[PDB]
DNA sequence: ATCTGTACATGTACAGAT
DNA sequence: ATCTGTACATGTACAGAT
DNA sequence: ATCTGTACATGTACAGAT
DNA sequence: ATCTGTACATGTACAGAT
């Protein structure tokens, strides 16, 4: 049932191999061509594919080109929590200016590639990414995400975030908060605003997700945490393909929701493979409550509400609410298309 | 009962403070002196190990263990006749004067280390501290501090190799069902340590033989000992794993101070035994505080079985039997067996002394 | 003037004290 | 139940060296 | 400073066992 | 129908060499 849907969603070794070989060539070449104001940049693979929760096909890859910058002063962009003003001379560090040159370089280098069919997607404003379209006969997008790496204490807006104490614990949390934090040129001084990114932390969580250290290891018990994330991701993807009303929603909304549910139900036994249906259903119920109450706090930045009126209109939330409720109460017909 | 014994065993903030201030001064000073221009041990780094740093030191803060570890790149090991734990180490390198052809003499290096320490201790005139007479079979330079209370510090010379652990340890550290594969892989990516075995057993290659140490790994385990990541943390449930270790440690210490028949036994025997029991019973719920008696009792039963069958494998080095006929005579094991059995069946009268 | 090994600055888990 | 000392990990300032 | 080599975790694929 | 064991594949951390 849901088992058979997961069968459909499961990526194939063949496609994984063919997608990765081509993606690695291109990324490797871009990374080499920086190191240039971006000399010192380092590769950090992030998102679904590297978290092992990519569904349906290996067709979207996320990579951070992160740059150590010496200590910086952050000023919070009117109390939003996530957005800040912060070699680099000819870039207050303007996100747009830095991104533009990064982008310019990438585009130049992509022209030189003659063994891969690969172009650079038209810039979407409010995106920190330089997005590559690779046409291995299969279509593959690669987001190249410029990031500043700061080694200081995380900003105070994150003090109450990452509430993993009863789940992953205080030692894990303390160690995670000793890692650097990332600023990505997502814009909101609109064109000089950077946004916090904790993709590195999210990756660790995805791959170290149990209360027991052996969760999902070879001498441990399998849980259904990732399978639930997959299923919820598929529901949204399927709905989004059908209904343009849902343009405003994205997989990060689902990922954030499940982070909260993983905190609510920390016990591995609450995510038993035998309870896949219960688990998926409680995840749906939780997501509906986020929509109803117009509240889905960033896991790392509690005061940043991803479901505020400002980012998503009430009508969109009500639309998605009715569509989820329908699928839930009719055996998820959309999983069969 | 056992709760009240643990109350007795509990160290005091006052004593901890006074012991540590004095110990840290001395160690700090020794570490700085190893870093002189001339010194063959320049580059040595401090690593605090053992009970005190594991929070299983009992009764008083009067014994401290510190490793002065030295990175030794490009090192070749030969196992000393299939014993698992013992190795010859091989290669103006600072260690010139310790080489015998390509063989690194443990006793030569230890002697100079020792000589330096002794010199430096003479210069300290604000702490009453001497160097203990060298005990054969020991890798340690042992400091006797009168604070006024008596405090020993073992300064343990160690070679640090960053390569993959020796094959004798391949099947060791069997934490897969307890701490897991990721923890084990990460632990085995840390360096391994060689300390001078240095005894005067008249044997071949004595004085060039070194022994493995995994005190760094043992420390991590002691302080990250649950199957759940929250074991013993502020948003988790307390277990009685450490409390059992303490109680077993106390039994041995008490018996050892009374009976010279037990000279051959040491706290490392009980630490190794409990490592095996922690592997046997990996679930935190098998170490519930409410079940302290059961848990301690099963630990005793396990240890008795080790004695009876003359078998207690090193946790890291499975083929190395700490309870072999060599090392420990049958009679000693049978003596300790009867003493443990007695205490167990008569309310542990020795806990009341 | 720049660089750097050493010491300090900051933060928190663990466990004892209150 | 809260508070507090020690240990320990990571970042950074700077006198003395280059 | 970069690069390769090694080891093992996280996946998928599929046959034989349960 | 699921589970277990083996093979086959990719990602990733870090040591030692260059
Ligand atoms: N891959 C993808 N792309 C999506 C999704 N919805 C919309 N898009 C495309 O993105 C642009 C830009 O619009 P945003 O709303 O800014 O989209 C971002 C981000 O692209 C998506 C998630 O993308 P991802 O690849 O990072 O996600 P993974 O975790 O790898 O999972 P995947 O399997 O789906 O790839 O979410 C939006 N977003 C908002 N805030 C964040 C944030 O803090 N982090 C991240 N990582 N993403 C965030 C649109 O024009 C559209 O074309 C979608 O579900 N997936
Ligand atoms: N502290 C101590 N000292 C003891 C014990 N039994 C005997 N001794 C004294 O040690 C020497 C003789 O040397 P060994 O027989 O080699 O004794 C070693 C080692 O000293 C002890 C354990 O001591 P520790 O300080 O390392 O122990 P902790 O884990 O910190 O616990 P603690 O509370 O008791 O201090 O065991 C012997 N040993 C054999 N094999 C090993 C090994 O692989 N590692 C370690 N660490 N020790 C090992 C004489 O002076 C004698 O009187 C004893 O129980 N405790
Ligand atoms: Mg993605
Ligand atoms: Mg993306
Ligand atoms: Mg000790
Ligand atoms: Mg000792
Ligand atoms: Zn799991
Ligand atoms: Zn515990």
């Amino acid at each position: 049932k849901l088992k058979k849907v997961l069968d459909k969603l499961r990526l194939k070794r063949k496609d994984i191999s063919e997608a990765a070989e081509t993606v690695n060539k291109v990324v490797e070449r871009l990374l080499r061509r920086m190191q240039s104001e971006f000399k010192g940049v380092e590769q950090l693979n992030t998102g679904s594919y590297y978290e092992h929760v990519k569904i349906s096909a290996p067709n979207e890859f996320d990579v951070m080109f992160k740059l150590e910058v010496p200590r910086i002063e952050l000023q919070e962009y009117y109390e939003t929590g996530a957005f800040y003003l912060v070699p680099l001379s000819h870039f207050v560090l303007s996100a747009t200016k830095m991104l533009s040159k990064f982008r310019k370089i990438i585009k130049e280098e992509v022209k030189e590639i003659k063994d891969i069919d690969v172009s650079v997607e038209k810039e979407k404003p409010g995106s920190p990414a330089v997005t590559l379209l690779i046409r291995n006969p299969e279509e593959i997008s690669v987001d190249i995400i410029l990031a500043l790496e700061s080694k200081g204490s995380w900003p105070i807006s994150t003090k109450e975030g990452l509430p993993i104490q009863g789940w992953l614990g205080t030692k894990v949390r303390t160690n995670l908060r000793r890692e650097p934090f990332y600023l990505v040129p997502k814009n909101a001084f609109q064109g000089e605003t950077w946004r916090l990114s904790f993709s590195h932390t999210e990756k660790y969580i995805l791959n170290n997700h149990g209360i027991e250290k052996t969760c999902c290891e070879s001498s441990g018990a399998k849980c259904c945490r990732k399978e639930c994330l997959k299923l919820m991701k598929y529901l949204l993807e399927q709905l989004k393909k059908e209904f343009q009303e849902l343009d405003a929603f994205c997989s990060y909304h689902v990922k954030t929701a499940i982070f909260h549910m993983w905190t609510q139900d920390p016990q591995d036994s609450q995510w038993d493979p035998r309870n896949l249906s219960s688990c998926f259903d409680k995840l749906l119920a939780f997501f509906l409550e986020c929509l109803r109450t117009e509240k889905l706090d960033h896991y790392f930045i509690p005061k940043f509400n991803l479901f505020s009126q400002e980012l998503i209109d009430r009508k969109s939330k009500e639309f998605l609410s009715k569509k989820i409720e329908y699928e839930r109460n009719n055996g998820f017909p959309i999983f069969d298309k």
